[PDB]
């Protein structure tokens, strides 16, 4: 018995305890900041701000129906827990905030795993086909599984990124307020009723005058309960002062600090001394102003895990639910953007349903006629001038925030949004105290909580409400002085100077030379077979040249069968999407064995639907391994069509493309349906901005420099530009003032206007004027005298 077949003999040691195609899991270095003594040292050595610790008082339970007396029918019903926990002890608590890091160097496990079996397909298909691009495709999946890895970094990737805040907000090119700048509230609001067009909330949508709780309407008659109130997601956190308790477990008790923060805050605001009474109320509900540090779920640099991990500020539950009421019955009447309206916002854009083609259009049309073209959405610039397409990024946008970018937005979303027709307001003074006077002190230049550690926040809390509007604001300012400057290309050094100029820190991340040139060729290169070419469910075997504008993450593909431009997901997104897919994170589904298994199919389609269909290998393998799963449930008789057509509330790529079915396959009819418009498109008869419709951002730019729009016209909104100036002792005069026209009494605007005469004489007294967002930071830091556990 000679030549059987060798088997790796290895020592006793080795069995008690190279594939160049396959690489092996990335295991997270050990984390020498994983303690709050070296944490803390770490901060102290780099400067960072550490606040004196603030305690929360310990929890009470109470009876819901005293807490929350609207609520007493649904207690009744036992619909609603008869008792909340609210922080009342006479014994105070320091909180902790410990969140999990994975992967990390304990635990390399499922989460965060790369798709190796789409990796080793992907292989086995190449070997199988000859694809001029299925090499690239290969190598690419191979390169982003070694180089990337999906996960929540670690708490030096964490404190890093602090840091690198810190140097944003205060380093190199230090924050400007928008008054530094050289913008007052008015012509900031000029600027943007151009750059974000915003409608007023539905007339029937409450007015800003009421306590959260207030605004739930509970009888037991499903057709007429209703809640006025904004939505939320019930599985994410509570934030402070719940700290491992979801929205679910804490609604009741948001509502009763929600209720006390309004009604507390209204009542010292009209008291005898509402400068101790305000100030108090803040220092009460310090903890509001504090976000929780939750690392952020990235596809980050395996090499750069421990250097840079995004942070998500988790909001105190009440604080989002006060901003979110401001905000949203607005911003959800509000989906104005270039493809619709003569706007450079993007907000509320979509490339599928022929966007992409509308976008396409703009840039054609500017290109044709010589017209530079700008758009805008939060902290993304694109600028197309001198046959180029710019993708300018704020660096670390968040970072750039100063309260008073905040307040100069409550005052846009106020005047343009909370008003009637007849110009009176959709609030009262408690609502504009908030909104004006606190609210942009609570989420900017803050505090956050790492572990044991009361953090100081530099600029906007990422993740917050109004994380998008302020940053749009932001960007405005950056336009806004670019339209100034005279329109300076993105290269020059007369366009990086605006960095100085605004206190705004940015950089450019895509310069798309030739883009006439471009275009034409993504129209010539354009395939003859295969999807959206001649309609059969093929990809093609040479795909054409895409547009690679990057915008908002897409890059444009010529269609010959629909004779449009089209959206794929921009390359490198695709890729590490790929090849590190993410899990079932999506709502609470995930114990639902539904869904854990239709996701299996969703993830597949996905990646297909947002481009992956124009890349042979890409599709080839994902259509295998799609409908090898399909099959097998069939056979078996496991009906998961509920969760395909749901499958948006899934995928990562689910919101863009609502409204479409996944129960059948992916079949060229699929990418016909995503791409059909509802209209036809003609860039002239997109409606103007609902204010100022006839001027243009440059025409408003213009108008700001010689020095028009300084002050408003209406008393109301000059009342409300007088609150950002005016110190919190203030409070109950300004109250005074606003009544009549909170009121709506008759001959209101006349007593407004008299009023503001009489306001008008507190303006001479610098001793008055303080602002009431440095005077909520003081009361917020504030630290007074409590027994601790």
């Amino acid at each position: 018995d000679i030549f059987n077949s060798p088997q790796n003999k290895a020592s006793i040691l080795t069995a008690l305890m190279e594939d160049v195609l396959i690489p092996k899991r990335f295991r997270p270095a050990k984390d020498p900041l994983d303690s709050p003594q070296a944490a803390a040292q770490f901060l102290k050595d780099n400067k960072y701000r550490i606040l004196r610790p603030r305690a929360i008082p310990t929890m009470v339970e109470l009876e819901t129906d005293a807490a929350l007396p609207r609520l007493r029918q649904m207690v009744e019903d036992g619909k609603l827990k008869d008792t909340v926990s609210v922080p009342e002890g006479t014994t105070a608590f320091y909180p902790k905030y410990y969140p999990f890091h994975k992967p990390d160097h304990d635990e390399v496990g499922t989460f965060g795993a790369p798709d190796i079996t789409l990796l080793k397909q992907l292989t086995f298909f190449l070997l199988e086909n000859d694809f001029p691009t299925g090499p690239e495709t290969l190598r690419q999946v191979r390169e982003a599984i070694a180089t990337l890895q999906y996960g929540s970094g670690s708490y030096s990737g964490q404190l890093n990124r602090l840091l690198a805040m810190k140097g944003v907000a205060t380093g190199r090119n230090p924050n400007k307020t928008p008054k530094t700048v050289g913008y007052t509230n008015e012509q900031l609001a000029k600027l943007l009723e151009q750059t974000l067009p915003i409608n007023t909330p539905k007339h029937e949508d409450p007015d800003l005058r009421w306590a959260p709780s207030w605004l739930i309407n509970y009888t037991g008659d499903l057709s007429t309960d209703k809640s006025y109130l904004p939505h939320v997601t019930i599985k994410s956190s509570a934030g402070l002062p719940y700290i491992g308790k979801t929205k679910g477990d804490t609604t009741a008790e948001a509502l009763v600090l929600a209720d006390s923060f309004i009604r507390d805050l209204g009542r010292a605001a009209t008291s005898a001394d509402p400068e101790a009474g305000v100030k108090k109320t803040i220092t009460d509900f310090w903890y509001l102003s504090c976000g929780l540090l939750f690392p952020k779920g990235e596809r980050y640099t395996q090499v750069d895990w421990d250097k840079k991990t995004r942070n998500i500020w988790s909001a105190p539950y009440p604080t989002h639910l006060l901003l979110s009421m401001v905000s949203t019955p607005v911003m959800n009447e509000s989906k104005l953007n270039i493809t619709n309206t003569q706007t450079p916002s993007l907000y509320g854009f979509s490339p599928f349903h022929g966007g992409m083609d509308r976008i396409m259009t703009i840039i054609r049309d500017s290109l044709d006629n010589d017209e530079d073209l700008v758009m805008i959405y939060a902290d993304n610039i694109y600028i197309l001038q001198d046959n180029t397409w710019y993708s300018i990024d704020l660096e670390k946008g968040e970072a750039n925030c100063t309260p008073q970018h905040m307040q100069a937005m409550m005052y846009y979303l106020l005047t343009r949004g909370w008003t009637n027709e007849d110009g009176s307001p959709r609030y009262n003074p408690t609502w504009a105290t908030f909104a004006m006077n606190v609210a942009p002190s609570m989420v900017v230049d803050s505090s956050c909580l790492l572990m044991n550690l009361q953090l100081k926040t530099y600029g906007q809390g990422s993740g917050n409400a109004f994380t998008f509007l302020n940053n749009h604001l932001m960007s405005t300012i950056v336009v806004a002085e670019w339209v100034k400057a005279g329109k300076p290309n993105p290269m020059t050094k007369e366009f990086m100077d605006l960095e100085e100029k605004t206190g705004i820190n940015f950089k450019i991340e895509r310069e798309l030379k030739n883009l006439r040139e471009t275009i034409v060729e993504a129209v010539e290169t354009a395939p003859q077979d295969g999807y959206l070419a001649d309609g059969s469910d093929l990809p093609p075997i040479r795909p054409g040249k895409a547009v690679e504008l990057d915008l908002l993450g897409w890059s444009a593909i010529y269609s010959r069968q629909m004779e449009m431009f089209v959206p794929v997901l921009e390359n490198e997104r695709l890729i590490a999407s790929a090849a590190y897919p993410k899990g079932l994170e999506n709502k609470a589904l995930a114990r639902k064995p539904g869904a854990e298994i239709a996701y299996q199919i969703v993830r597949y389609e996905a990646i297909r639907l947002v481009g992956g269909w124009n890349n042979p290998l890409l599709e080839t393998a994902a259509k295998h391994m799609s409908l090898d799963k399909r099959k097998r449930l069939e056979v078996k008789g496991i009906d998961v069509t509920g969760f395909l057509d749901d499958w948006n509330n899934m995928s990562e790529f689910g919101g863009d493309l609502e409204g479409i079915t996944l129960s059948e396959p992916l079949t060229n009819q699929t990418l016909v349906d995503i791409n059909t418009p509802l209209d036809s498109f003609d860039p002239k008869a997109r409606p103007q901005t609902p204010r100022s419709p006839k001027k243009t951002l440059d025409e408003v730019t213009t108008a700001i420099t010689s020095g028009t729009y300084k002050d408003p016209k209406s008393a109301v909104w000059r009342l409300l530009d007088q609150r950002t100036k005016l110190r919190v002792s203030t409070l109950r005069d300004q109250a005074l003032a606003l009544k009549p026209a909170s009121s709506s009494v008759d001959n209101w605007a006349e007593a407004t206007e008299e009023l503001a005469q009489q306001q008008q004489l507190l303006m001479k007294a610098n001793n008055l004027l303080k602002s009431s967002l440095t005077e909520t930071r003081e009361a917020l830091e504030t630290i007074q005298s409590d027994k601790i556990i």
